[PDB]
């Protein structure tokens, strides 16, 4: 019947013989074990080694496999994705379905995973009660056999599928057989922008419940106006024979203290003309002055639900963590416990570079710790219900969660083709309803989401209302069909910009400030996705945060996204490297578009993470005279683990410091009076730096954790003292091909045919490998590239505009090269034009003044044609002969920063190893720039001025030509790029130009000056 | 839903039609046991959605009904909204769960009396005049069933019509019902007679309550 | 597999291979005939005499019935309720279900009506286009076979169930 019915090509069949969904169960038989959340003897893990065989189609699976093991099969760890074991390729596609769009049909060649396990079942489990199997995650559909007999079928890759094995099992040894199909009608609802994998990728377990059992329980907490009183309401459902002696006790615990308890027999209130639920009971417990749950302080109680006899014999106990909190939208504001939230969110996929989509406790905890350490308070489950432990950890560590149904139909045309079709309503309904049934008791879940990128259809409206009816405690949101449809309580756009409108037909992305006040609009606005963090990105992040703080109804958003979806591959030498779309022979694919994270796949931060941390700070600062004003953005907590350290430095040299404890009420202010600072006679800029330090370790951070910082310029004393007059005069030597300048053991050589400094000598040792030349281009960032390819050019992308204009091909033509001997200097004057097919793109006019002190002053004046696309940079570059260990600079740092992403960086004296001056983005690009630099030191060289720079062993050319970081090779010497000006990196999205006008190099004329000398 | 010709004749002769989904779960305990269960949402949805798909072009159909006597479950709310989304041209009504739930645009009680309250727990049948003016209530009231015409009946029918005429928001109702559900049987002489519940050996049965 | 799956005891299966619902169609090939609401040659009534046999359960139905007429079967008018022909008793119950309340299960003793019809179609219907069968009302659930081959399944006694027969039909008798 199995091969004949083909239930995996039928959206009307999403399961066969599957048990009802419910909150996490363990069937404790001891109340104390339930209270403490210790392991249950009734919950057995089948996370061991299973037997696995791969087949090209279900028709290729032999009938013998149902009865006994296949000898050709292998022994593999479960949970796993089989692509991670090498049985077939993981596919990275974004929008386009990985299968031909022909619903409900899938390919006849449908990779089939045959899993099996031989295991012991104790007699006691079969004598009394019910033994069920729980598959927490099977991608994407499966049939189940027990001892040769067919048990059932399940779809939806991201919610548990449970089956009763009571009648199927025997004492001693048993055998399970699972046929997992890669593709099903369920795949049409699983078109998330992520690696397409398959297998039994979440926990497998056996659960023993008594015949008379708790089958469901719901916990609600309601409050008075000031949250000084609460009522906990617990609805409990039973299965089995109803009896007068049966009771439920719900008890509430704070540590080892019982705070409240209620006991009742079964039999609910009258509901309609036919009576009530005889198999249900609702317990109501009063709680005075409840400790409230939030991401700031995740106060939890423990609720134990005991099913027992009137006389006090326990039948079973279930339990959950309870967080007392109220989520509501009032007057257009999303409120938690009566206060307006500011969502410092991030989207997070379940991804591991080695294990694929299998989650483990260590990685989950690693992620949560890093998130909170970087000032995140919220996570969106993009785009499916998560592994059950995630919600437990979010409950306990304190993060707000958007729980999202496993529904994405992005690749349909139009996007709502399935979601507006009532024939697809049953399949959609189960992905929504079974999520709510599972997760409704977790305090961390504050918002339900109906899925992602499935347009807006009538099915969404129906399911929106279903949730509103069954669970009024949480707003429902959904972005599809224009982000403000009738299926959402929150305006939740993706990549809507701060000030700029994007008026797409039917689904415009208005400026977020403008969206709020459209006629008749009253809802809060929280971006489900913003600040696309692909590669060198997060340009303009500060602009969002300024808007969020200014506008009450702009209540934040979720960054896209947490972690690069890169996968480990191994080279011929067995060395690991990071791979993206297409690296597994997967085609069609979307290349590096799977890597959009604030952290690398191994959880090493990208530079953008620090910009996020700084902008998401919970303390705001203002300076006035000697007074620092600290404002708390905490809604609930006082600053009881915070000290402010301050430091004043003159051009990186510390002058004074101190510390003051923070004593700021939530939303309150504290004034801090700095002592009298001694006026330094020495020239330069005084800088004030403040940082908030946490003296005590927390559950999420170490002692000494820095949570916030800010910098200000104080007094500046401009230098007016003339440098000591030199007693030496540089000598000019002229040939047909060179102007040469000599002073002591130093020589400069200017090539008269090229017009550039071609060489410099210190004690007859060459300093350059490549001449010092103007550069107007950069190895394109992911944001410069967008969706352009060789097969289909996007003419609007910055890289394509630069290419078409000839920016990369343009050759310097010499206009002028003269030398003059002065009183105490030699002056070299040059002029160059960069032209492409008759069009002059840029003109560079320079003077080089070499004086008797050995210093070379370079003055650069550049003209840029108004009608050429604005250039990526205006600067100089050269390949130095020296490879030195350290890079020392006075400027913004220590991390990589760009003009539209430098708020997190601080002005100071920084000293790093050379390797830290390169950012190992998996897809190579321009990287490692530091802005606002006044002094740069490298080996014997010093450059002074006001410039941006990067420095590394890789040329812009090599970065541009190399598609993977592991294929980069250190070049001879060091490539130095010193920019007078550099274009913004953008990142509002990564598929259209996103660099804001103020960060484009559009001024037409540019001036900068540098002094090059020996340190 | 009726035989397709019925709607054609109502279009052409001129009668206002309430088109009603084939969903009644009266015998469940409580009445909403299935309709509050998401596992029954697919079966329920098809009975609603496929009715609308078939009959939405008939002018005679002025109101959609979600069915009859199935309590009030979350499935009703979901399907209420489905109809509101696909066809805004017609109000949606449903009597289950107290006749004034979130799944109805019209207060549509059955056998609510003119002046006399019947304050049943959970699902009271208020006086129709009183129902209209309950705190916060603004909807029109049209009885989906009233004046149960069983045998010698319709006593007090005039009381309804006086109230309908006096109160703007009392906009009438639907008498229960049109035609006796008696069936023809034959005696020993082949003479026809009218039969009701139980006359076919059918047991248990509800006797003359079908007429 | 029809007897093995028991689709009539599964609220997750309300149909198999059933076509999408739609407003009344007649597929006129003349605009004036459509305007005047006159009969359409493309819409054929099968309200004629059918062959019928009553069974106490689906398990009691012989496999031979799929291929050829049962000689014990009677010739009856369709549309009809089989209780009105006296094959079993109509039941009048108000609230109490006529079956034991045990969802989704029904009695093993489940009166089964086996309907059959021998017919032919226009030759031009076999060469081009789509031929569907429409059952406007079947109480309460049914399986459909055409020329011995299984076509589909339908529930809901009060709306039309439609099935594509294009790949099942043949020249001559069906
Ligand atoms: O709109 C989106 O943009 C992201 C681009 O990386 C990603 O595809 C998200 O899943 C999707 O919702
Ligand atoms: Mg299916
Ligand atoms: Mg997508
Ligand atoms: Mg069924
Ligand atoms: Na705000
Ligand atoms: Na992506
Ligand atoms: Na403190
Ligand atoms: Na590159
Ligand atoms: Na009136
Ligand atoms: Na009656």
């Amino acid at each position: 019947v199995v091969l004949q019915r083909r239930d995996w090509e039928n959206p009307g069949v999403t399961q066969l013989n599957r048990l009802a969904a419910h909150p996490p169960f363990a069937s404790w038989r001891n109340s104390e074990e339930a209270r403490t959340d210790r392991p249950s003897q009734q919950l057995r893990s089948l996370n061991g080694e299973w037997r696995f065989a791969w087949f090209p189609a279900p028709e290729a699976v032999p009938e013998s496999w149902l009865e006994c093991d296949l000898p050709e099969a292998d022994t593999v760890v479960v949970p796993s994705n089989w692509q991670m074991h090498g049985y077939d390729a993981p596919i990275y596609t974004n929008v386009t379905y990985p299968i031909t769009v022909n619903p409900p049909f899938v390919p006849t060649e449908n990779p089939t995973g045959c899993y099996s396990l031989t295991f012991n079942v104790d007699e006691s489990w079969l004598q009394e009660g019910q033994t069920r199997i729980i598959f927490d995650g099977v991608n994407s559909a499966f049939h189940l056999w027990c001892n040769g007999r067919w048990v059932g079928y399940g779809q939806d890759s991201r919610l548990p599928s449970e089956f009763d094995l009571s009648a199927f099992l025997r004492a001693g040894e048993n055998r399970l057989a699972v046929m997992v199909l890669r593709w099903s009608d369920g795949s049409y609802l699983e078109d998330q922008d992520m690696w397409r994998m398959s297998g039994i990728f979440r926990d497998v377990s056996l659960l023993h419940k008594p015949t008379t059992q708790i089958s469901d329980f719901h916990v609600a907490t309601r409050f008075n106006d000031d949250f000084s009183r609460a009522v906990l309401e617990a609805e409990v459902q039973m299965c089995g024979e109803l009896r007068d002696y049966l009771r439920v006790t719900v008890s509430l615990w704070q540590g080892e203290t019982q705070v409240a308890s209620g006991t009742a027999p079964f039999g609910g209130e009258i509901i309609d003309e036919r009576g009530g639920y005889a198999d249900r009971v609702t317990l109501r417990l009063n709680v005075e002055n409840p400790k409230l749950w939030s991401a700031e302080i995740p106060n939890l109680y423990r609720a134990v639900v005991e099913l027992h006899t009137a006389d006090g014999t326990l039948i079973e106990a279930e339990a959950c963590d309870v967080g007392f909190r109220e989520v509501r939208i009032e007057n257009g504001l999303l409120l938690l416990n009566g206060k307006p939230l500011l969502i410092r969110g991030v989207n997070r996929h379940e991804h591991h570079p080695l294990h694929g989509q299998v989650m483990d406790e260590q990685t989950m905890v690693q992620d949560i710790l890093l998130m909170k350490q970087n000032n995140f308070n919220a996570v969106r489950c993009s785009h499916y219900p998560n592994h059950p432990l995630w919600y437990t950890l979010c409950d306990r560590y304190g993060l707000y969660v958007v729980d999202e149904a496993n529904i994405e139909t992005h690749g349909m045309v139009p996007m709502n083709r399935l979601t507006d079709d009532p024939r697809w309503l049953p399949a959609m309904s189960e992905r929504v309803t079974r999520m709510v049934q599972r997760d409704r008791n977790h305090p961390s879940v504050i918002i339900w989401s109906l899925g992602n990128e499935s347009g807006h259809g009538a099915n969404h409206d129906a399911l929106y209302r279903w949730i509103k009816s069954v669970d009024p405690s949480r707003p429902v949101q959904y972005e599809g069909g224009g982000a403000d449809t009738t299926a959402t309580d929150i305006i939740c756009p993706m990549y809507a910009r701060v000030d700029e409108d994007q008026p797409f037909p039917a689904v415009p992305k208005w400026s977020i400030k403008k969206w709020l006040s459209l006629p008749g609009e009253t809802r809060p606005l929280i971006l489900c996705e913003y600040a696309h963090a692909m590669g060198n990105s997060l340009g303009g992040f500060a602009k969002y945060w300024q808007a969020f703080r200014q506008y009450p109804r702009l209540q934040g958003g979720f960054v896209w996204d947490w972690v690069d979806q890169s996968l480990i591959k191994y080279d011929e030498n067995g060395n690991p490297w990071s791979a993206y779309g297409g690296d597994f022979g997967d085609t069609p694919n979307d290349r590096q578009f799977c890597m959009n994270g604030l952290v690398f796949a191994d959880r090493t931060p990208h530079p953008a993470l620090t910009e996020a941390k700084h902008q998401q700070q919970f303390f705001q600062f203002r300076l006035s005279g000697q007074t620092i004003e600290v404002t708390s953005e905490y809604l609930f907590r006082h600053s009881d683990n915070e000290l402010l350290h301050w430091m004043v430095a003159l051009d990186g040299k510390p002058l004074a410091s101190g510390e003051v404890p923070l004593d700021v009420a939530p939303q309150g202010k504290q004034l801090i009076e700095l002592p009298e600072l001694p006026q330094p006679e020495s020239a330069g800029q005084l800088w004030l730096t403040v940082r908030v330090v946490q003296p005590n370790a927390t559950a999420w951070s170490e002692a000494g954790h820095i949570s916030a910082w800010q910098q200000w310029r104080l007094a500046e004393n401009l230098s007016v003292t003339l440098p000591a007059a030199s007693h030496a005069i540089p000598h000019l030597t002229t040939s047909e091909m060179d102007f040469c300048i000599e002073l002591g053991n130093k020589r400069w050589q200017f090539n008269r045919q090229s017009g550039f400094l071609s060489q410099m000598w210190i004690g007859d040792k060459k300093q350059l490998l490549t001449p010092l030349r103007d550069q107007f281009t950069r190895a394109p960032l992911d944001n410069d590239i967008g969706v352009t390819e060789a097969t289909r050019i996007d003419p609007n992308a910055w890289v394509e505009r630069w290419k078409a204009a000839g920016h990369y091909q343009a050759e310097a033509a010499l206009l002028q090269c003269t030398a003059d001997t002065l009183a105490d200097a030699v002056l070299i004057t040059t002029a160059h034009a960069w032209q492409h097919q008759g069009k002059t793109l840029f003109i560079s006019r320079k003077t080089y003044r070499i004086d008797g002190s050995g210093q070379m002053a370079i003055t650069v004046d550049v003209e840029v044609a108004s009608d050429t696309p604005h250039p990526a940079r205006i600067g100089l570059n050269c390949q130095l002969a020296q490879v030195a260990e350290r890079v020392n600079w006075l400027g913004l740092g220590p991390q990589e920063n760009y003009p539209d992403r430098l708020t997190a960086a601080c002005f100071d004296r920084w000293d790093l190893p050379l390797s830290d001056m390169y950012t190992p983005y998996v897809f190579p690009s321009e990287n490692g720039l530091r802005c606002g630099t006044r002094e740069l030191n490298y080996g014997p060289h010093q450059w002074r001025g006001d410039f941006q720079f990067n420095i590394s062993r890789y040329s812009q050319q090599q970065l541009m030509e190399t598609s993977h970081r592991h294929l980069l090779h250190a070049e001879e010497g060091t490539w130095l790029n010193i920019d007078g000006f550099h274009m913004g990196i953008g990142g509002d999205d990564s598929w259209s130009p996103s660099v804001s006008a103020e960060f484009q190099l559009s001024a037409g004329r540019y001036h900068y000056q540098l002094v090059w000398c020996q340190k």
